[PDB]
């Protein structure tokens, strides 16, 4: 293991939607809590997405994108 910051991100994702109750996590908010840039963050999120960890809760284009865990 070496990702470290990525694990922190995953923790933030779980704990956020936990506090949002019925709403998923916000791409920005993950960057705020972690203290990172939107691009860097969405990279980690998208990789975790395609491997099954996270799912894209969004209408499509023109939206900030909401992230929710499943696998």
């Amino acid at each position: 293991m070496s990702e470290s910051i990525v694990t922190k991100i995953i923790s933030i994702v779980q704990e956020r939607q936990n506090m949002d109750d019925g709403a998923p996590v916000k791409t920005r908010d993950i960057a705020d809590a972690a203290g990172l840039s939107i691009y860097q963050v969405r990279l980690y999120l998208e990789q975790l997405h395609d491997v099954g960890v996270l799912e894209k809760v969004n209408a499509g284009k023109g939206v900030p994108g909401l992230w929710r865990l499943l696998e």
